[PDB]
């Protein structure tokens, strides 16, 4: 189980090149990751399941996602200025519309990657269609012999719990599984192609990529990296002055001299 | 067992780019870890079970959250000028207030990391409540044969200790854990949904970021570096030219000559 | 499995000596290791397989040929000057031409390697033929007894899932595979030889290397890397001029003093 | 058994941040880790273990105490001026007392963590209370079959050593441990809880945080560095003069030169 | 397996002396340790084997020879030279022929070693030549009971299949094995000693080696050298006097100064 | 198998202290290893053993022989003024006989390292000598109960083939080996000492060490280093006056300007 995840790790191991997607490197690549020490097993309950893989598809991709906006030191800098009043705003709409969507565009690199590599390995999508499978579709020798409804769900629902399922009625194990995980990877391929395909278009075109408030923006970020820098410097100038008129009094303020003259 | 720990392993041998919250990764790390080594074993008796989990979610957290105020070195200065009298303060309340409040938000990085990973493993959780399940759910043919209730606690409750479970009576091994097990992953998720949506709350708004009180504290922060830094250059200032007086005595002053003279 | 990866692992442990393709070597020495770890496994039912199969031979490769044009920072330049009517193009046909057939010949490195590289261990190829094998060759005394049509190919086409495989009926296993792994490590040579020499060809010959435009561009992007490095210049300069008006007013603004005067 | 002390393992290769504390954590991680090579096993005979396991919560404490006062480079400079008639001592009763007084606080970090990691495992306890458990508590159908007192305190005290274990008789194995490890494992958590909330007090507090005295120390501490290496730079001066007689000597006295000129 | 690989693997990571062989050395090592993951398993069928095996001895040679071309970086000055019609050919042939010549015997240093470590382990032999052993040589009291030619190439050929042997008629498997991986091995020693006698001769004499035309190259490929590197230091002087007169109209263009004035 | 070529691994990956023929350990520390991964494997039949064996104690010696003249940058000098007629000899015979001998002393380190490393584990010996054991030698009551010559050499040579052993007809196995890798290991150290006991002598006498010669010799090669060296210097001199008149014309001859000033 290792590979999915030892494979960034030599990777992470490889070199130190990146950016600030490397930057969300550093917690996606964990994301990566993550999957692989957290363990997955399903109730193997009649109705539980599809409730119970739903959560393992919406709520750790949208934890992934509001960790990524609180990771960066920006967001302050938009909520301080968007509870203010229009108008005192010292910034146009366009560098905040475009500044608050280049947040959107660095935070997204986490949550489709913990959405492909949880389908490909087909497990989340096992315990949520097992109570349905066409049992009559290769059954050997089918035929549902008289079998009601229920007393069949809770036949079926055991099917990904290996040591507990029940029996040959109907169904072998290494036909039920190994047809659900055929489907599964289909939607993990025609999934990635589409969102990748949809990278493409999004540089490649266009939306609040204006000269005008690209330079305005880059300009500005730029300025708060000065202030705080240089604010420290007058401190510890200003501190240093100071000192010197305490220090001098703890000398010549306990003794005037030590006894440990000789 | 290694994953949940050695995870952070490589993690920690990936680079060297943190905050002081990175400085409590120094810590916290470890208690992503040190639950690794630190074993788990229920008494898997009738009545101690809901006392002995509960010692596992609430002093390893405790001890985890004041470890953190110790550990950094602040508290003094807090603690020395709240137990003088008021008005000898030499720091108005809005300094004492945020500097006060900026060390919770810098410990609490431990006791919550501690929280989320002993539920999303369950072993916390399953001898807390195996007293209790509903044994008619997924029984084999249930119906409770006459069972009293003293001697089936004695029957349920044995649930997690794996070699000394009793039997097949209302239930299955593999059917009353993996139910358990499911129940507590929905809270581990639950969970840090609400608490890392409630770090957004609290950047993002507000509780004491004025600027003025801001600006008063990191100066000071700053002041006391330099005084701890310079006031060790007047002494080994002042102690070198008071040794040349002594070290010349012990010279001149054994023999005034060596008898090795060939 | 290790083996597959592992190689390009110490590989890139190795060294760090490469080009844009080297680091082109960052992402497809990972399409050399990705195959590793992401499992096959094919339905084993009557008419899925050419369909399934085909997945792996045609969208994993069409996936990393579009990440590798987005990945490089020229698409914007060429993806602007497009969608601009004629004329107003501040840049020839020819420059046009030849940069953008200059980003082929990059991303190209990865989907070649990542079809041969899914031939030589013919696991893509035996779930796509294994339908039609000639039973009568190599039989064990065959002559197909009475055998019909169907209740066959759901008869052969069980061969590459090991446990469920029927019987020795007009067939063993080990000489239905070990004889289509044959048949496609002979396509895999005999399309890396064709590929490689077309690799020739096309440096050795031409397209679009004209001596004239191939200056016009490389002087242009090398253009565009001082004019970036250079805005910065003038931006952190321009700012700290206008810093100290504000900071100064921080300080001299609070008290003018600090109460802390012993 | 590795994770005890491979923990730390990683932990110390993985930085070098630290002060006299973690110069301390060049020991005192080694106490550990040096449980985990340390075997343990007890005697399982009628009234050596409340002896025996005595010996392993008292003895290898208060040597890793002694190997912390001894281990720092001050104990002489207290020890020489105690020695030494009142009056005499140069140095103020305060400046001893603290001086003191930080030897301890640094030396108090093996002692704890030693008393702690051999009870979280149990085992210092297991065989220290096994003669005395309760016998009719859990006892599968318990009553005491006219058991005597003698010839069952050799049959209880068999407890932890397992091949020789007598038997069935009033008790399984897995029943009478795995409760007394529960409780051992709730003083571990009640005992380091109340020693770090012992550890707030004492810096919160006070005892002897003199800004008067803190002040003669450091400096004079300071004071012995710059004197003792000082006293080398006269040395080497004032015996470089001294060679410059003797060396010279052993030229020109041999042969005045060599018998080797061709 | 890993021997044949694992040996260059630290070799390589032993050190960082070599040349362009040793360049070559990037990539043939590769060759010598390519070998160890590509599988090989042959038909074990009556006629394809002696088709097959020959497979694995002309094409991945050939295939690493003009990888050997392509990547080095002088092919096409040579290439465009000659498609020129002659006497506009800037250099003359004895300049073309010597570093046209010094390109094959840097290439040829891959396709030796992968044509002698795959005959050392035989396994390229033994499917190549099992079709014609004499049977009666070392046969367990042999005769040839009467055995057709037919239905015995299906007999002898299966050899090398271990498993799916059919059985001890006129021969047992570890003595037709063991005896053709003898003849095999003798082929690899008396072909590398031929090899690199005859890398003796090359140096020790001649072809090509005149002091004229040597010079005139080793200068022409270094004078390529400062061209490129030349080059780009006018741009980027020529381009910098170009930045100043746009990057200005940003500045002063946008609002000549901020709304964030305070 | 990895110990006897480990131990160099460890021993290079210990320290890069050496000489020539420390590069020679470059070469022959893999010859120490190159016996580790080459197999061996006697045919067990009756007459080719004494052939096969002498194969694996000449031919892959005198391959490292040779490729250690090759390998060193001098054999050309020598080769070139061999070849040429005497008198235009730009120098004396001795140095060039001198010289000649200083390249066997620097190429024999690998050719004997690897004929005790093949004695020593007598692999390369058992196979050789086995037809001929004295069998009524501590043969369990022996005395060749009417075996004949022929059917005997074809029960004797199985001997280091152990699973295609006959039987205990007058031997066991563990008598027959295990007697004949005592006897090699008397030769592998009464070989090697002899060796180093004839490097003694080589050094300690003589043989052209003349201290005209040597003169001669070392100056000339350092002077080859100087020449080689100093002649790029002129090139790249030469060179850069001649670029600045053509690339030049590249810029003002595409267009005098760029159509992109705005
Ligand atoms: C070994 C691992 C195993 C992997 C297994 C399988 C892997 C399959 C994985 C496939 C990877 C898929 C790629 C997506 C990348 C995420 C986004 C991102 O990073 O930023 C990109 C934005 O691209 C996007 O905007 C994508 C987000 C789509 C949602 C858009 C929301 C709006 C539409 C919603 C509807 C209304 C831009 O990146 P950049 O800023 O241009 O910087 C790139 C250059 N640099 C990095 C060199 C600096
Ligand atoms: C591989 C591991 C496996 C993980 C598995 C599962 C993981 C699930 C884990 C999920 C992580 C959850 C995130 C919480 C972070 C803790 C707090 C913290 O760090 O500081 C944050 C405060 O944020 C808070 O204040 C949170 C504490 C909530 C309690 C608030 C008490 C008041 C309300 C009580 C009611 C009255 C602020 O951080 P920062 O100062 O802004 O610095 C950030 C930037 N930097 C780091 C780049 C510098
Ligand atoms: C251990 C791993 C296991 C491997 C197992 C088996 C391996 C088998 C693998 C064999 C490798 C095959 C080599 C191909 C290389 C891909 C292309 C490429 O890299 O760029 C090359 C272009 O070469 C091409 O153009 C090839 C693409 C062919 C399709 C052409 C499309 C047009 C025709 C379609 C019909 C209409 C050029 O490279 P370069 O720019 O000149 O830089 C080289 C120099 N440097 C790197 C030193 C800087
Ligand atoms: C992976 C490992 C597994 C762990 C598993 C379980 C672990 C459980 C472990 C829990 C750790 C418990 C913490 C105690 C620390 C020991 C003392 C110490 O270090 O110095 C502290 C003194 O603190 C004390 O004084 C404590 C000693 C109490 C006895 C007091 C004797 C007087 C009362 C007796 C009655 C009369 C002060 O430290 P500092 O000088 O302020 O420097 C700190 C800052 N720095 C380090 C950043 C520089
Ligand atoms: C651990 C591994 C396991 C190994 C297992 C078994 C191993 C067995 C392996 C044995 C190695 C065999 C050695 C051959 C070397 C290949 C060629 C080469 O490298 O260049 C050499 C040319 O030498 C040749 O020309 C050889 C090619 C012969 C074909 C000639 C074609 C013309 C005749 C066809 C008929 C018409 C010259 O090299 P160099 O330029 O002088 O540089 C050397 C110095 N330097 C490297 C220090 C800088
Ligand atoms: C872990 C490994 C396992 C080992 C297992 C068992 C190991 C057993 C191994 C034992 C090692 C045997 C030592 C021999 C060394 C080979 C020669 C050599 O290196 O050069 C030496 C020449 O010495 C010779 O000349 C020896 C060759 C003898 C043949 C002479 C041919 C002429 C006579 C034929 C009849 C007519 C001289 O060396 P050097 O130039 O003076 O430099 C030395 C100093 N330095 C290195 C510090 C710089």
């Amino acid at each position: 189980m290792m590979d999915k995840f030892r494979m960034i790790f030599q990777f992470l191991q490889s070199n130190q090149e990146s950016f600030m997607n490397g930057i969300c490197g550093i917690m996606a690549l964990a994301s990566a990751q993550m999957y692989s020490a957290f363990d997955f097993n399903c109730p193997c309950l009649p109705g539980y399941n599809a409730a119970y893989s739903a959560g393992i598809l919406l709520a750790p991709p949208l934890v992934l996602f509001l960790l990524g906006l609180v990771m960066n030191n920006n967001v302050s800098m938009l909520a301080e200025e968007w509870k203010r009043p229009p108008g005192r705003r010292a910034k146009d709409p366009a560098v905040l519309r475009y500044m608050f969507c280049s947040m959107a565009q660095r935070a997204l690199w986490a949550p489709v990657v913990w959405v492909a590599v949880t389908l490909l390995d087909g497990k989340c999508f096992l315990c949520a269609f097992c109570t349905a499978v066409p049992v009559s579709a290769l059954g050997n020798g089918s035929l549902a012999p008289g079998l009601p409804a229920p007393e069949l769900a809770r036949l079926l629902a055991r099917v990904p719990c290996p040591e507990i399922y029940d029996g040959d009625w109907l169904l072998a194990r290494e036909v039920a599984v190994r047809y659900l995980r055929c489907i599964s990877q289909a939607l993990g391929w025609s999934f990635v192609l589409l969102t990748t395909l949809l990278a493409f278009v999004v540089r490649s075109v266009r939306p609040c990529f204006t000269q005008a408030a690209f330079l305005k923006s880059k300009y500005w970020s730029h300025y708060i990296d000065i202030e705080r820098k240089l604010f420290d410097e007058t401190c510890t100038e200003h501190a240093k002055a100071f000192a010197k008129v305490c220090i001098q009094q703890f000398f010549e303020a306990m003794n005037h001299d030590l006894e440990l003259g000789h």
